[PDB]
């Protein structure tokens, strides 16, 4: 029941609230739970937005070494699991 | 106030798993509500690989790699300033 915000005002003001708390809950997890969390952000305006734990560098170069197969989510699966 | 000691190790797992899908689950709302593409890449305290992506991950990786510097970046040493102001 979510859907798309029109209002370019009301686009901007949600993206940044919403950016800061992804950021937040990031900072957070990496913290308490000893993570490497990189994220990656475009916005509707093609603007580019990231945040890493440690640097960016750091884990997008872990990334494309991992050997061991990958745990892997896109919308589909995140609506999916939010149904039930 | 050693700030990777302060979770109960018993339930560790419990607490990335939840914590993670919250993650994901915000990232899928951004992306929904303010048209993003979003992709997320963690690693947990035994070096498991986890992902998201709102498209699919080479896509938001390749444009990534297309863009030549980010508007914002941070790291943790960051957001910990941001968070005190």
């Amino acid at each position: 029941q979510i859907s798309r915000i029109l209002d370019q005002r009301n686009r901007q003001v949600t993206f940044t609230k919403r950016k800061f708390g992804l950021m937040k809950k990031a900072y957070e997890l990496s913290v308490l739970c000893d993570c490497e969390i990189a994220l990656i952000i475009f916005n509707s305006a093609n603007r580019l937005f990231q945040y890493a734990s440690t640097d960016m560098d750091r884990v997008l170069l872990k990334y494309t070494e991992y050997s061991e197969p990958h745990e892997s989510r896109t919308n589909t699966d995140i609506l999916e699991t939010l149904k039930r």
